[PDB]
C-alpha cells in the first residue's frame, strides 16, 4: 500500500518514526529556503515540511512542480512540533507522484467558488473532496451500521426480498414497469407484502435494508425515485405501540451513535445534533387536525395530512414541546392501507403511525390485520380485488401471528437528522424526474 | 408481547419462574388424565405439560381442540425435569389461541412428505418452518453481518450506488433494459463503474452490499437473474495481490463466524464447515491450463475455463492442496473487462482474479486500469464507445489513485459454503429464466 497511516492515525507515539502518507495535493508553498506540501486524505490534511538543509535536493525542487489535486505518496519521519498546525509534520524522504490532475477542475475543492447542486452531483467524486460533503457520507455509513447493530441486538434476522416483481399493489401508481423476458414486471416500491408473508414463517423478527423504486412524477426536496428503505416486521405484538417503541429506540440509537462516533463530522458541519429524549411525544390525528385548524390549515377529517400540514406541526411541536421527533397516530382507517388493523372498538380509526423528524415524515408503520377474513374485507372496502392479492393472502391461512412493522427511509432519516434542505445531499447519485446520470 | 422467551432462551437459571412462550402447534397428546402440547418456534420445540390435577379445567379442555400449525401463546412455569426430553417443560397457567391454521397445508412441516423445489419456493412461509431451511436463512443473515463487521474493522465505509443506469455496467449480454420516463435505461449488473468513480473522491475504501440484475439466458443451479453482490473497491494499492489478500481474509472471517455462531444450524444441516487456511492457493491461469491438460481437459489458451474445467480444478485443489478455496489469477487480458489493468510488461495477461469455492466461482476482481488514456484505449479494444462512459471517465482526469476491488456473490458464497446443490436454496424468492413469482 502507498500509505501506512491516514492523517488521523498519526499520534505522539509515532514521533520520530517513519510513516507513509498519501492523498491529493491540497496546497504547495515554496517559501525560498523552506517549502511546504499539504496532502489531503479522507480524514483531513497532513503537513509535509521541507527545510533545505534537511531534505534531498531533488525533493526540494520537486515540490514546486506539484499541482492542485495531483495524487502523491510521501514517505518520511514524523515530527511532532508546536510549529505545526495540527501537532506534527512529516519530514519527507521520498515523494512519488502517482497520478496528475487536469487543470481546470470541475469544482473548487476549497469551497471558495461555490457550485450549483447540479454541477456538484455531476461531479460527485470532486464534491466529496470537500470535508462538509465527506462528512455527510461518513455519517450515512454510520447510520446504516447503527441501525443494523440495533436490529441484531434485539434478535432480528436480516432478510432480502425481490426487487423485480409482478404483484398487485394498493395504489397502482409510481410504478417502474419493465419487461422480464416474456412477462411484464415492475421494480418493487416496498417489501411490504413479502415481509408480512415471512411473519408466517417463524422468522418473527425481520429487517431488510435495500433499495426501493418509485417513479414519482414530480421532484421535491424530500423525494427520490430511488431510495434506501429500512424495513422491519415483527410478530407476536399486542398493539402498534410496541412497534412505535421499538422504532423510536432504533432511531434514538442511530442518532446517539452519530453523536458519539461522528462528533468530528458534526463539528465540520457546524451542527449540534440533539440528544434524543425518549418516549417521543404521541399526537393523535384528531389532535393534529385541531392544531392545524387553529393555524388556519384545513385538512378534512379522513384525509391524510399534507406536506404543508407536516411542516406546520413540526414547527408547533418544536415551539411547544422542544421535540424534533414525534409520532402521528390513530389515523382514520380510510386514510391508511387495507393491511392496517383497525381499532376493533372504534373502527373508524386504525393502528397506523408516522414518525416525523423536523416536520418531515421519516417512517410509516402500524399493526397489520393478520386475520384473513377481515383482511379480505378491507381490501374490498378499498375498492380492490382480493383475488389479485392471492399469493399474499395465502400466507394468512396457515397460522399467522399478530404482527406490525414500519418502513424507515434512510435518506429521509439522514436528511432530517442533519437538517439538510435537500434529500439529494444524502445519496451519492440521485435519481429524479430528469436525473438519470451519473 | 405474547412471548418473553424463545425455546432456546430458557435455561436452568429460570427454573420455577414464569415465562411466556409462543409459536405453532407441533403435537398434541390428548389423554384422560393429562394433555401434552408441543409448540414450535424459530429455534425449536417447547413441551407444555398439563396434568388434569394441576391445570385450569378450561385449559385442560382447550388443548385437545388445538390443531397442527395453529398459532398459540402460553404463559406458565418453567420446570426442569429429566422426564422432559429437552430438559424442561412449561406448566401452563394460560393459553391463548392467536390464529387457526387451515388444512391441508401447502407443504409438510414434519418433513415426512417430500416436496419439489418449485413447490417449496411457491410457499416459502411454510418451507422455513422446517429447521434445515430456517438454518440456511439464519446462516445467510450471519454471513451478511460478518462481512459488514470485517469491512468496518478494516476501515471501509459503506456506500450506496444506483441500480437504474444509462450505461450497462458489465456489457451487452445478460442485461435488463428499462425505460426511465422518456429515457432508455437499464438495471445495474453491478456497481462497478460507481465504486471506481468513488476512488477519485478520497473515500479510498468502500463497500456496497446490494442487488444486482442479470438477464441470464440459461437456467442453471448456480445463476440467478437477481442476486446480492458484496462489492468493494480500495485505493492506493500496489498490485492485485493486496486485493486478493483482503478478500481471502474477508471470506475466512465469514466462514469462521458461521462456524462459531451457527454451530447449531450446521448441526441441523449435518454439515462440517472447515476452518479456513490462509493464504488460499494462488493458481495462475497458465498453471490451471497445465493442470487441466495433464488431466486430458484441453482448453486453448485465451479461452474461458468452463464449468467442467472448474469442477476438475476444484477437485484437484481439494486433493493436492487440501484447499476448498483458491484463486485463479493472471488471466488473458482478452478474457477480462476493459477496466482491468494489463501487466505492462506482459500485456496478454492482466491483473484479474477469481476466487473458487468447492469448484465454483464466488468472486472476481482485480486491479483496475486507473490511467485515463490507457483505459480509453481498452474500452475501444472491447469494441465499445468511450463517449458512452463519459461520467465514469471524467473521474480519472483529476487525480485518480491506483485501485482495485472485487464483487463477491452472496448467494454464491452461501451456496458453496454449505455445499448446497442449488443456488435457489439460499435466497428467499429466486428470480430465474422461468420464475418471476411469487
Ligand atoms: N447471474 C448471477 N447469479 C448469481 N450470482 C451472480 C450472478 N452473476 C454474478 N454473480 C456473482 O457476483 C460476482 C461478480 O460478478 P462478475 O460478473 O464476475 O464481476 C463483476 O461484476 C465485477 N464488477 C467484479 C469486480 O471486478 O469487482 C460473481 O463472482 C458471483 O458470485
Ligand atoms: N420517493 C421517496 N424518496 C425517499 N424516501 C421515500 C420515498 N418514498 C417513500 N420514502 C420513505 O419510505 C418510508 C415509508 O414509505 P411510505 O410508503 O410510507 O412513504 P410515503 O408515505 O409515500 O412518503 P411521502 O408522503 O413523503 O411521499 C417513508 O416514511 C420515507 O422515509
Ligand atoms: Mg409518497
Ligand atoms: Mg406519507
Ligand atoms: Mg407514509
Amino acid at each position: 500500500m502507498y500509505r501506512t497511516h491516514y492523517s488521523s492515525e498519526i499520534t505522539e507515539e509515532l514521533n520520530g518514526q517513519k510513516v507513509k502518507v498519501a492523498g491529493w495535493v491540497w496546497e504547495v508553498k515554496d517559501l525560498g529556503g523552506i517549502k511546504f506540501l499539504w496532502i489531503r486524505d479522507r480524514d483531513g490534511i497532513v503537513q509535509i515540511t521541507a527545510p533545505k538543509k534537511k531534505v534531498d535536493p531533488e525533493l526540494f525542487k520537486l515540490i514546486p512542480k506539484l499541482r492542485s489535486e495531483d495524487v502523491v505518496a510521501v514517505e518520511g519521519v514524523v515530527n511532532f512540533t508546536p510549529k505545526a498546525k495540527l501537532g506534527f509534520e512529516i519530514l519527507p524522504e521520498k515523494i512519488v507522484v502517482l497520478n496528475r490532475a487536469e487543470t481546470p477542475l470541475p469544482l473548487d475543492p476549497t469551497g471558495k467558488v461555490k457550485a450549483e447542486l447540479d454541477t456538484r452531483l455531476d461531479n460527485r467524486f470532486m464534491d466529496l473532496r470537500r470535508p462538509e460533503v465527506m462528512a455527510i457520507f461518513k455519517i450515512r455509513s454510520s447510520v446504516f451500521k447503527a441501525v443494523r447493530d440495533f436490529f441484531h441486538e434485539n434478535g432480528f434476522i436480516e432478510i432480502h426480498t425481490p426487487k423485480i416483481i409482478a404483484t398487485a399493489t394498493e395504489g397502482g401508481t409510481e410504478l417502474f414497469p419493465m419487461k422480464y423476458f416474456e412477462e411484464d414486471a415492475f421494480l418493487a416500491q416496498s417489501p411490504q407484502l413479502y415481509k408480512q408473508i415471512m411473519m408466517a414463517s417463524g422468522l418473527d423478527r425481520v429487517y431488510e435494508i435495500a433499495p426501493i423504486f418509485r417513479a414519482e412524477e414530480h421532484n421535491t426536496t424530500r423525494h427520490l425515485n430511488e431510495a434506501w428503505s429500512i424495513d422491519s416486521e415483527m410478530a407476536f405484538i399486542e398493539d402498534e405501540e410496541e412497534v412505535m417503541s421499538f422504532l423510536e429506540r432504533l432511531v434514538a440509537h442511530a442518532i446517539n451513535y452519530v453523536r458519539e462516533h461522528n462528533a468530528k463530522e458534526l463539528d465540520i458541519l457546524n451542527f449540534e445534533l440533539e440528544e434524543p429524549k425518549l418516549p417521543f411525544p404521541r399526537v393523535s390525528y384528531d389532535k393534529a387536525l385541531e392544531i392545524l385548524g387553529d393555524l388556519g390549515k384545513e385538512i378534512p377529517w379522513g384525509e391524510d395530512i399534507d406536506t404543508e400540514g407536516e411542516r406546520l406541526l413540526g414547527k408547533y411541536m418544536m415551539e411547544n414541546e422542544n421535540a424534533p421527533l414525534y409520532f402521528l397516530y390513530q389515523y382514520p382507517s380510510e386514510a391508511k392501507p387495507f393491511y392496517i388493523m383497525k381499532y376493533d372498538n372504534k373502527p373508524e380509526i386504525c393502528r397506523a403511525f408516522d414518525l416525523e423528524y423536523r416536520g418531515v415524515e421519516i417512517s410509516s408503520g402500524g399493526q397489520r390485520e393478520h386475520r384473513h377474513d377481515i383482511l379480505v374485507e378491507q381490501i374490498k372496502e378499498k375498492g380492490l380485488n382480493p383475488e389479485s392479492f392471492e399469493f399474499y393472502l395465502k400466507a394468512f391461512r396457515y397460522g399467522m401471528p399478530p404482527h406490525g412493522g414500519f418502513g424507515l427511509g434512510a435518506e429521509r432519516l439522514i436528511k432530517q437528522m442533519l437538517d439538510l434542505p435537500n434529500i439529494r445531499e444524502v445519496i451519492l447519485f440521485p435519481r429524479d424526474r430528469r436525473r438519470l446520470t451519473p
